[PDB]
């Protein structure tokens, strides 16, 4: 076990490797800090979104015009103010 | 220079016609 050990840890003590299980720690504890209770809707959206896409077997002056991309850009915009708040 | 090349490219219209209805799609009224 004492020669399992060393190998583990001077394989491992590269600092690529801290670096990476670092910032493992470091991405669960952002995903912790980010609120996922206002991010349900956001996954149903994004569901949604996606099933509208693989249905699709100029356009943006066309779509401007549409009410629900008008709305929808409208979400993303207020997603967009948010971000980056004065606070 | 490189958007007004870019939106007359056939797949890039494709693609953002795709990235389009995905925008559509979401915050549907249901
Ligand atoms: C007297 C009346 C004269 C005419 C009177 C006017 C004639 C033209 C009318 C307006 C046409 C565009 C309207 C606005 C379109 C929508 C808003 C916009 O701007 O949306 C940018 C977006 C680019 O996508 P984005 O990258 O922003 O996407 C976002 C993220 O990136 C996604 O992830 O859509 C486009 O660009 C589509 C329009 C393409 C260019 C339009 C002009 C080309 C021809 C002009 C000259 C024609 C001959 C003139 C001959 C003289
Ligand atoms: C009589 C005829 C006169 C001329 C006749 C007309 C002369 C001009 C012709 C039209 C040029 C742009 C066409 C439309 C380009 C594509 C649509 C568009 O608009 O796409 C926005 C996008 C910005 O990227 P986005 O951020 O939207 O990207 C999305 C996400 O963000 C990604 O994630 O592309 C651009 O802006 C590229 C164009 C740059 C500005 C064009 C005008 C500059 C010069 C004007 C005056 C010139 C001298 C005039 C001298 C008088
Ligand atoms: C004359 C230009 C025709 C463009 C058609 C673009 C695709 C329309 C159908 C989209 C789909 O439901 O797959
Ligand atoms: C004479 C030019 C008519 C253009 C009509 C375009 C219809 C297809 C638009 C693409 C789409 O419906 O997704
Ligand atoms: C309108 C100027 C302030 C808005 C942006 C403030 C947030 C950016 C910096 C956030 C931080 O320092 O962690
Ligand atoms: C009316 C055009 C005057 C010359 C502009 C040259 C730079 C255009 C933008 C090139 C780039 O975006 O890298
Ligand atoms: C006289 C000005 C000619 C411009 C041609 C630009 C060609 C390169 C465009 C960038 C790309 O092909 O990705
Ligand atoms: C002033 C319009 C001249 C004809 C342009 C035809 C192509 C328009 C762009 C179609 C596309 O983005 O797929
Ligand atoms: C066109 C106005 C309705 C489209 C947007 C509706 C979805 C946003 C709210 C979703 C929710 O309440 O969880
Ligand atoms: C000036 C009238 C002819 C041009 C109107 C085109 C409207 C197209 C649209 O609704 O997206
Ligand atoms: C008015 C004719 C000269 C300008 C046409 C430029 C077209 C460029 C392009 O196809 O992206
Ligand atoms: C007569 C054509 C006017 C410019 C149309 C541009 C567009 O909507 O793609
Ligand atoms: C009066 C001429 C209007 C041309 C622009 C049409 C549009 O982009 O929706
Ligand atoms: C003569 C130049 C007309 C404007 C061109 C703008 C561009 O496409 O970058
Ligand atoms: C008639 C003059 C056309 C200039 C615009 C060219 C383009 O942006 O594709």
């Amino acid at each position: 076990g004492d020669k399992v050990l060393d190998i583990l840890v001077k394989k491992a003590d590269t600092e690529e490797t801290a670096n990476t299980l670092k910032n493992l720690l470091l991405l669960f504890g952002t995903l912790g800090m980010l609120d996922v209770k206002q991010l349900e809707p956001l996954i149903l959206k994004v569901n949604a979104g996606v099933a509208s896409a693989v249905e699709q077997k100029f356009d943006i002056i066309r779509s401007l015009k549409d009410p629900e991309i008008n709305k929808s850009i409208t979400l993303l915009f207020s997603f967009l103010k948010g971000m980056g708040q004065d606070t």
